[PDB]
């Protein structure tokens, strides 16, 4: 298979993992998804403490206790496996930690996390974390770039990406060290859009367009993985991938991205 690197998000809330690894190319081809994103473990607050910590719902938990039936068979079919964060409503964001110390403990929490349940890397999503909740501060400027540098350092070989949005996005120097380039990949976060990443990444590893099976038009489907190859970028994010017979929209971005048709089950 030649082309850029397709990317699925699954709400493992409602939706198996394993719908991933049922799609690959009629041709010789290979899996028509590359990287696998669970989603999604949360960034809470223990607001006695004043300090943050990595959440999971007891569905996502079962998800990673699972891990051997859940997500090793797409890791088999050589599928790489990413656990995403979000924020939660609690005041603390990945752009607020107090000091070094408190955004190098969490970025412990996912290191281990990552290493514990046999993952890939690791995606943030700067969204809902409500950053003034429960006495916080707003976002500063050295907090994302504290917990970038700590995660990388925990885990250099694995992936670190970033879903383009909120306020750690734009927070991504501070101090010598600008943690861009301590990022494999930066994704657009908008549905049937076309929104090129700011972030100083390469072409090959951003993707500015952003699909969600089953909510975005098959004709836009096409239009942004046609525009993926031609704007010289190397990935495309899929959000959202269910477990219905979802072959034609899966399709629609195969065709264009490397020239094949997808086969499913």
């Amino acid at each position: 298979k030649q082309g850029p690197t397709s990317v699925a998000y699954v709400e493992v809330n409602n939706n198996s993992m394993l719908n991933v690894g049922k799609y690959t190319l009629a041709d010789g081809g290979g899996n028509a998804f590359d990287v696998a994103v669970i989603f999604a473990a949360n960034i809470n607050y223990d607001t006695g403490t004043k300090t943050a910590y990595l959440h999971f719902n007891e569905n996502v938990q079962r998800v990673l206790d699972n891990a051997v039936t859940q997500i090793r068979p797409l890791q088999q079919q050589g599928i790489k496996v990413l656990l995403s964060v979000l924020g939660n409503h609690q005041g603390a964001g990945f752009a607020n930690f107090p000091s070094q110390q408190a955004a190098s403990a969490f970025a412990k929490q996912l290191s281990d996390a990552v290493a514990k349940y046999g993952l890939d890397g690791v995606d943030f999503e700067d969204e809902y974390a409500e950053y003034g909740n429960n006495g916080t501060a707003q976002p500063n400027d050295s907090s994302f770039v504290h917990l970038v540098t700590a995660l990388r350092a925990n885990m250099p070989d694995k992936i670190i990406s970033l879903y383009n949005i909120g306020p750690a996005a734009s927070r991504l120097s501070y101090g010598g060290v600008d943690v861009s380039d301590k990022f494999d990949y930066a994704w657009n976060p908008y549905y049937g859009t076309w929104q090129v990443p700011g972030i100083a990444l390469p072409k090959a590893q951003l993707s500015p367009a952003a699909v969600e099976i089953g909510r975005t038009s098959r004709s836009t489907v096409a239009d942004l993985a046609r525009r993926t190859v031609d704007e010289g970028y190397g990935v495309y994010l899929t959000y959202n991938l269910d477990g219905g017979d979802r072959t034609a929209d899966v399709s629609a971005f195969t065709r264009e991205l490397y020239g094949s048709e997808a086969v499913r089950t």
